[PDB]
């Protein structure tokens, strides 16, 4: 049982990388996805629950939750990593199909190109996603969060406060990840510019 | 353990489709998958514990949602990405059937066809069911949902207010899928076109 | 690790079926099992937790919902599915203690029949549980829901009207799995017939 | 790949045994354990929290549940299955050992007996273990439960009426499982009996 | 992939033990697990939801239920569990490392001792923690619990009553726990008397 | 299936290391993920659910909940071990692909340094991580926790007293950790001891 094949095809696939982004890369998805899974969605379960506004009018917890989180951060980091990572996943399948038809006309006629391109082009989408989502994510949220909120909207009478659930430590995951998600984009864009100064030089 | 019958099986399987088809249609399915399992399946959980209405009758909650939703949205995805892939499990299994019987055919009695059309019909069908599933959910729901539900249903005395949990979030999810959906019907037609094109010149 | 002793067992097992129940009886099982572990298991969950009835009297509810429901509809699915796919698995070891026992006479001393038969027994049989059920089914239930029940029993004082949990998609699910099961049924008739053709024609 | 290892200790497990046994006593153990994992377990869920009594006093309920149930059904059905099944493990085991330790001898030295009786005591065992179960069992519940309970525990003033959750339900999984561990019993007796036949005549 | 340097290893690592301690004390082991990770992790759930005290005082509960219970039983017995397990993995390394250090040796330069000592103090270790742990309950609890506790801790007013949950089922499982201890303490010093008699005769 | 080419990872990576390190720093990884996994995260469950608060303010016992915990005990562990283990991952990356370039030069071109640093690096982070966190925890909780918190925060009226669940058992859970987090920098520096030695003497 010889994995010689995935050698191949991972030697094939890390043809034109650095060598350090061979490792660090590699090890901050792991990172990612463990502190993601583990830590963060276990603090977001009582988001609703715990949520409490002072009226007796009934309706207006309901309206003011959903006007302060439109979209919870969960789900925008789970959007986030996924459309981060797809355009790894089409390369992959790319040089796949790839090999085995080369393979295949070896076999039976026997009896710096496309490729490069298309790592540039995934090299910088990737980095275009992330850009995009930090950016709607300062627009709209912020990097804190606050005790106390402010409701105005109807059927609420001429205003309400509410009080949120653990306001302290989100901020923490969310510096976190904004930390994480900057290493990122640095390690993607130095990839580029090595690429296109070999590129250049010779 | 070298993997050399599952390349047989795949490389007949994929006789007839074009380059891309290998690729895109195969990162959908696990885009589509991920999504709907990870971050969608949670939005919905507290879909009748947080449904409230404001009266004192006992019995107008339960008719009132059972009224706004006769069928959860998950649910619906869940039988539609259903639906749309046992066809080519259906094809797989024939052609796994028709290759063990024509390797037994060769070492017995040595010692363009059906295929086609069934690749034809497979396509056609998952591209009816899409285009149905979507017509049905624009009958019965639409593509967004609004904070407040009026209920006339009895025993509600002639009329009640009732108010949704998390009606902003959804509708973003509901987006995304049918987003998901037209990619996938348009991809699924461009293999009719060329399998006709190529079928029709030569 | 060529897996070749799995492939005799299944030639051996499926020597006397047709070309088509070698497929849509197998996908049915996988339909079935997954429509039942995904959507409709969730559905049942608050089915005791948002039954509500109308009075002040304390053990109405329970009583009533007893009375309602004398045993779930997914559990009696559960046991629909174990009872009907139990035959297969000993007709299947039968035939594997028979090819080891074969096996060994051949090595050592050379230093249509009963199969037939427990095949058609366990097609009918299978037959056999399919109608048992359905009938119980009706007799019991119905095929439908609906959302207000009257309840008539101690300690209720002279009646009591009770409401129901989600009473339409309810309905829906029963009708998916009515249908499924009446196919699986015709499907196995087939083979009976199919298989006392073949036996009396020749 | 060759699983050769796994028939030998497999043959040499089962050289006594009969043709029927080494189908249906293992069919029917994969039957129980899903049952028990599947149906049963759900049931029994909302045993505590769906109990109520009728009065004022603070405590009353706590005592008369535990009244009613020194312990649960599903405990007692998982405490059976597991003693019912480490003589067969035990005597597995010991076959491992016996087998290496003989492989070992043949290779070092060439440079009916005990097996029979800890076979026969396992088989003596397992039934002693049915029956001991199914006595307590009708010693302290019976095979039926009723809706109403009476209690007369203090502190509670001077009787007090419970109600129970499921009360059908549960009876209709109790008389499945006496069935099935009466089949059980009846087949292992069977085995004793033709060992000591066969012992006997010849 | 035939396992054989797993069976050296396994030979290796029970060169020392009898034939009894290599099937009673392994088979315990998986008794031990089943028993704690499936019928007593469900008992304890509720124990501080159903705990009710007889006061209005608000965080007597609390206070009285922390004096009360110190730490749980389940997770008492996880960490016996723990603790008593290490030694063996420890030698077991100890032996993996010693064996290809061996190998490595006599390639190289071919081109009773400290592993009892090892093997009696870890017998002599479990052993140890055995009783320290069953000691440590003996002080703490007992083995039997009582439905109503009396609490005498502020700020409740000169004294409570207070009531627990299921108090019969968890003595019988104490009970079952003891028993077990008991019997691997016995099977533990008994291979220490047969070492040392064996090391003193000869 | 024979594992050669882990074995050989497996020498390189741990080619300067002691004979003990090679066991002790690897059981104790083992016992820390088993006891995080298992006890100490269903303890801090209702860590909110169960917080109470003597008073009628609506809000006060969210702000004073914030303000008692920052951040939980147990996602400050699972980032204290996450941060301690990345870069043993690191340096194993690194020499596996020094390996794979070591073998492709062998290959084709036949047709004490920079590893030591590395080692020598990570080690010193860990040590680093250790003793911050440590530092971290005594500044912001310290070692132990009381059953009483006084509030003075708004919304709350000139003070308030709360009250903590389980005040008891989270103090022994946290010694653990402590004694386990001790042990685990004593062992690291050890190494970084022998290491300096063997290389200054020699
Ligand atoms: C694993 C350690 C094995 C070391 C090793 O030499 O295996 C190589 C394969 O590498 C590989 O194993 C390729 C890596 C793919 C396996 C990783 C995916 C499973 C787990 C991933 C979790 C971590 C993230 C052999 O290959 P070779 O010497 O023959 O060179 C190809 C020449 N044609
Ligand atoms: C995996 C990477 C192995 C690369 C490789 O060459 O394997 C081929 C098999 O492909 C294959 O492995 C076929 C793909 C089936 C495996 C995928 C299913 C498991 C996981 C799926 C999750 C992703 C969705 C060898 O085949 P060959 O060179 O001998 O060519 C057949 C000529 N007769
Ligand atoms: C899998 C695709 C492998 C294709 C293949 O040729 O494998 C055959 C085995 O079939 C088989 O693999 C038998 C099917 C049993 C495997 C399926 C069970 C695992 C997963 C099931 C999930 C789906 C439901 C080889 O067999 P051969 O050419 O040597 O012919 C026996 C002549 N003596
Ligand atoms: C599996 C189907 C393989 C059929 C087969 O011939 O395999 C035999 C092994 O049987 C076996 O495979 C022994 C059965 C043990 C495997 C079952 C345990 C895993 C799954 C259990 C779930 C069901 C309960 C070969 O053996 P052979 O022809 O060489 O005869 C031993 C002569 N020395
Ligand atoms: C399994 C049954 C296989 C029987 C067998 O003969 O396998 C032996 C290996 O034993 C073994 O398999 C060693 C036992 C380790 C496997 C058990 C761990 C996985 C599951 C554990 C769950 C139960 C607790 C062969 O070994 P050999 O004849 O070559 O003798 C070593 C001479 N150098
Ligand atoms: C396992 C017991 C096998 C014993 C054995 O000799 O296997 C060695 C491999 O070690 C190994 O197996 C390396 C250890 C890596 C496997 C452990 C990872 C899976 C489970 C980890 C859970 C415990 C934490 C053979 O190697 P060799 O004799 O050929 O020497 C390399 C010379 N070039
Ligand atoms: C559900 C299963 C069947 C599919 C889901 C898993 C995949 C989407 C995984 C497998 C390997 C993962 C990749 C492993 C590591 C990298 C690190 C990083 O890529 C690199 O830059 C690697 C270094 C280099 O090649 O230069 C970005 C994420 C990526 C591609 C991962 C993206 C997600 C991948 C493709
Ligand atoms: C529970 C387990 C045992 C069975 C459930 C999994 C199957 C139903 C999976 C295995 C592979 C999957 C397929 C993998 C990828 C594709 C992409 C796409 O098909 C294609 O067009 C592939 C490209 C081509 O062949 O042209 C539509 C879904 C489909 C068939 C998937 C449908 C679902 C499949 C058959
Ligand atoms: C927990 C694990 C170890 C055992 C539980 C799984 C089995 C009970 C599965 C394995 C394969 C399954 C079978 C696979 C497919 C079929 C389709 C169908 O049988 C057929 O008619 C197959 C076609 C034919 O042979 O003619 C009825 C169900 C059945 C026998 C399934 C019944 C359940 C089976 C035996
Ligand atoms: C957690 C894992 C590592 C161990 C737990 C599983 C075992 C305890 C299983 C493996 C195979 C099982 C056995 C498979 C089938 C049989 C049927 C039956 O035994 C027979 O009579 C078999 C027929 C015969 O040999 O005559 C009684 C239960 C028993 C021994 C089972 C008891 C439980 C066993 C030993
Ligand atoms: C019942 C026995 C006879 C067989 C089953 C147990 C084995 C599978 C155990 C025994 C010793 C274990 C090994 C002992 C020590 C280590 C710790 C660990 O060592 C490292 O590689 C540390 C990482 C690093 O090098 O930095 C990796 C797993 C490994 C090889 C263990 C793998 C699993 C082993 C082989
Ligand atoms: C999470 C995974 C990767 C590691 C956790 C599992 C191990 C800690 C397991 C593997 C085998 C187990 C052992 C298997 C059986 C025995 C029986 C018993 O030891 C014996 O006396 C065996 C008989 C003998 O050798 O004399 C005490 C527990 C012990 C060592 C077990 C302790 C726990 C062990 C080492
Ligand atoms: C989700 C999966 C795919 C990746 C997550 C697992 C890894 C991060 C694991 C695999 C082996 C583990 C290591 C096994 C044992 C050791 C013991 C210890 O390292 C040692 O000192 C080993 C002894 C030595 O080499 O001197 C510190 C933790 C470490 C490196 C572990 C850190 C975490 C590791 C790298
Ligand atoms: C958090 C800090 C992470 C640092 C990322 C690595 C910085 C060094 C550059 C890596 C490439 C080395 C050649
Ligand atoms: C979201 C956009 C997805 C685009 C789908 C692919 C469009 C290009 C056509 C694929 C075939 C390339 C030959
Ligand atoms: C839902 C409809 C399912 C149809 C079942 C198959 C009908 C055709 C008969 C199969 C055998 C073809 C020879
Ligand atoms: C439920 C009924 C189960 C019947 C058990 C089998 C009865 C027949 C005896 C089996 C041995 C056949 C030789
Ligand atoms: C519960 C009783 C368990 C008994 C343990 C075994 C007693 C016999 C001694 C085993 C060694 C046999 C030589
Ligand atoms: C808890 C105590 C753990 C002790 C750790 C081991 C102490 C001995 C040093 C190990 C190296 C032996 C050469």
């Amino acid at each position: 049982g010889d994995w010689s094949a995935l050698g191949k095809l991972l030697d094939k696939v890390q043809a034109y990388s650095t060598a350090g982004g061979k490792v660090w890369l590699s090890v901050l998805f792991i990172f990612r996805i463990l502190l993601l899974g583990t830590a963060v969605e276990s603090a977001w379960g009582d988001e609703q629950s715990a949520f409490r506004c002072n009226t007796q009018q009934p309706g207006c917890e309901n309206v003011c939750y959903d006007k302060s989180f439109p979209i919870s951060h969960v789900r925008f980091w789970v959007l986030q990593i996924i459309f981060v990572s797809v355009p790894t996943l089409l390369y992959l399948a790319h040089v796949f199909y790839v090999m085995r038809k080369e393979e295949k006309l070896n076999k039976k006629e026997e009896e710096r190109g496309g490729l490069l391109r298309t790592y540039i082009i995934s090299i910088l989408f990737k980095s275009i996603f992330e850009v995009a989502f930090l950016l709607i994510q300062w627009y709209i949220y912020g990097f804190s969060l606050s005790a106390v909120y402010t409701c105005k909207r109807d059927p609420c009478p001429h205003q309400v406060d509410c009080f949120l659930s653990r306001p302290t430590e989100k901020t923490i995951f969310i510096i976190f990840m904004l930390v994480v998600s900057l290493v990122s984009l640095a390690l993607n864009i130095i990839e580029l510019f090595y690429v296109f100064f070999k590129g250049v030089k010779d």
